[PDB]
């Protein structure tokens, strides 16, 4: 996260780390069993990590479960990241509580403005790299449409929106990947790309959630 700042300790109970010997990715948790992802952090051997906040000290909190599967979306296309979308089977049910907690799937989309936080242990550097140790946060909105798209020409499908600032200097970056966007108490996206991190007139490019509720249930339901 570019331009965040530090959450808190435990303050956003749904934020997963993705873990194969290092912090690769970010997911949410959905519910004891099922954490939602991006389909580009796919990789196997991922251990699930909750209740996290410095992700380099284990300080008492945490439940580190495996992944049993991760599913795809079947229509994900990695060269344009459309349905860039993932779910993951843990092997066994968190311990839901105050620090570790579901976020709801929305019943609606979000309309452009809607502020949202945006979350994960990412890169918060424009030019060069830094990771953080603690969970970085960001407050960002929903753009319109027609500024996405004229963000970028070509390349926004219906399964995605724009959020943050135009004017550069805030944005989730390379490590956000996967991470939840909740606006008003519901996960409306999954971090997926952006040209750059924080450059002016390239804001974040989201998976939109709302599209994909019907078969976040579906496959749930039969998995
Ligand atoms: N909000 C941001 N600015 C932001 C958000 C997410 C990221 C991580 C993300 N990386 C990028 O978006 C790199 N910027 S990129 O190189 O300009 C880019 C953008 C879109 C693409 C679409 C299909 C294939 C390749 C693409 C590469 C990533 O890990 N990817 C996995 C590999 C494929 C690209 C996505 C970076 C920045
Ligand atoms: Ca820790």
């Amino acid at each position: 996260i570019v331009g965040g700042y530090t959450c808190g300790a435990n303050t956003v109970p749904y934020q997963v780390s993705l873990n194969s010997g290092y912090h690769f990715c970010g997911g949410s948790l959905i519910n004891s069993q099922w954490v939602v992802s991006a389909a580009h952090c796919y990789k196997s051997g991922i251990q699930v990590r909750l209740g996290e906040d410095n992700i380099n000290v284990v300080e008492g909190n945490e439940q580190f479960i495996s992944a049993s599967k991760s599913i795809v979306h079947p229509s994900y296309n990695s060269n344009t990241l459309n349905n860039d979308i993932m779910l993951i089977k843990l092997k066994s049910a968190a311990s839901l509580n105050s620090r570790v907690a579901s976020i709801s799937l929305p019943t609606s989309c979000a309309s452009a403005g809607t502020q949202c936080l945006i979350s994960g242990w990412g890169n918060t550097k424009s030019s060069g790299t830094s990771y953080p140790d603690v969970l970085k946060c960001l407050k960002a909105p929903i753009l319109s449409d027609s500024s996405c798209k004229s963000a970028y020409p070509g390349q926004i499908t219906s399964n995605m929106f724009c959020a943050g600032y135009l004017e550069g200097g805030k944005d989730s970056c390379q490590g956000d990947s996967g991470g939840p966007v909740v606006c008003s108490g519901k996960l409306q996206g999954i971090v997926s790309w952006g040209s750059g991190c924080a450059q002016k007139n390239k804001p974040g490019v989201y998976t939109k959630v709302c599209n994909y509720v019907s078969w976040i249930k579906q496959t749930i339901a039969s998995n």
